C-alpha cells in the first residue's frame, strides 16, 4: 500500500510549486494509470517514491513506513522502476539483464526474461543470451531493448513496479507487443504506469488524470471516457483526431 500524504513538492529552493498538496493511496495489487498534459506533474512521482526526490512538505509511505526513514537497501527491494531505457552495454545480452545481480543465477535470468517476454527474440539470435549486444554487430529493436530493460527490473522480485513512461518513445505496433505482456507482469504486484498515450493506461484497475500539479479526476476508462465534458474525454480525443 503505497501513500502519498499532503505532499508538497518543488525542484529547488524557491522554484514554482510542482505538487500543491497530493494525496493519493494506492492499494496492494492495484494497478494504476497516472495521465495528464504538460505540466501536469505526473513526471515526479517515480523519483518521490524512490527517494530521490525529496518533499518540502508532507510524507511519502510504502507499507505504512515512511520513506524518509526506511532503510536504502529495503526500499530498493521493494521498488522495481522501468523508465524509456534504450542504452545496453556492449556485454552479453545476459550480463545486461544481471548488470545490478552480477552472479545472480542463470535461472532467474531466464525466468525474469521470460515475464518480460523477452526470452523468445532472445533466444532467436545467434548466440543467444551468450550474444554479445555490442552496440555495433548485434543490432535489437527499440522495443527489444526496451524489453531488456523490463527484464533488469524484474530480476529481483519487486512488490512494487513503476513503468514511467516506458513505452512512449516505441510506435503501437512495438509497445502493443509490450502491452501483451503486461498482464503476466502485474501478476502479484501493485504496478503503476505513468504514460503520455492514455491508451497504454487504458485497462487500469484505475486512472489518475493529473494536471496543473493536481489531481483533478480519477476512474476506470470507460467511467471517465462517458463524461463527455471531463478532462479525460477530451485528452483521449486529442489523442485519435
Amino acid at each position: 500500500d503505497i501513500t502519498f500524504r499532503n505532499i508538497r513538492f518543488r525542484y529547488k529552493p524557491d522554484s514554482p510549486v510542482i505538487l500543491d498538496n497530493i494525496n493519493l493511496s494506492i492499494k496492494q495489487g492495484e494497478v494504476i494509470g497516472i495521465v495528464g498534459r504538460s505540466g501536469s506533474g505526473k513526471s515526479t512521482l517515480t523519483k518521490l517514491i524512490q527517494r530521490f526526490y525529496i518533499p518540502e512538505n508532507g510524507q511519502v509511505l510504502i507499507d505504512g513506513h515512511d520513506l524518509a526513514l526506511a532503510d536504502p537497501n529495503w526500499l530498493r527491494r521493494q521498488v522495481g522502476v522501468v523508465l524509456q531505457d534504450n542504452v545496453l552495454l556492449n556485454r552479453s545480452i545476459i550480463d545486461n539483464i544481471s548488470l545490478a545481480n552480477p552472479g545472480m543465477s542463470v535461472e532467474k535470468v531466464i525466468y525474469a526474461a521470460k515475464l518480460a517476454g523477452a526470452h523468445d527474440f532472445i533466444s532467436e539470435l545467434r548466440e543467444g543470451y551468450n550474444t554479445i549486444v555490442g552496440e555495433q554487430g548485434a543490432g535489437l529493436s527499440g522495443g527489444q531493448r526496451q524489453r531488456i530493460a523490463i527484464a533488469r527490473a524484474l530480476v529481483n522480485n519487486p512488490k512494487i513496479l513503476i513503468f514511467d513512461e516506458a513505452t512512449s518513445a516505441l510506435d503501437y505496433e512495438s509497445e502493443h507487443v509490450i502491452m501483451r505482456n503486461m498482464h503476466k507482469i502485474c501478476k502479484g504486484r501493485t504496478v503503476i504506469i505513468i504514460a503520455h498515450r492514455l491508451s497504454t493506461v487504458k485497462n487500469a484497475d484505475r486512472i489518475i488524470v493529473m494536471e496543473k500539479g493536481k489531481i483533478v479526476e480519477q476512474g476506470k476508462h470507460k467511467e471517465l471516457l462517458s463524461e463527455p465534458e471531463s478532462l479525460y474525454s477530451y485528452l483521449y480525443q486529442l489523442q485519435s483526431d
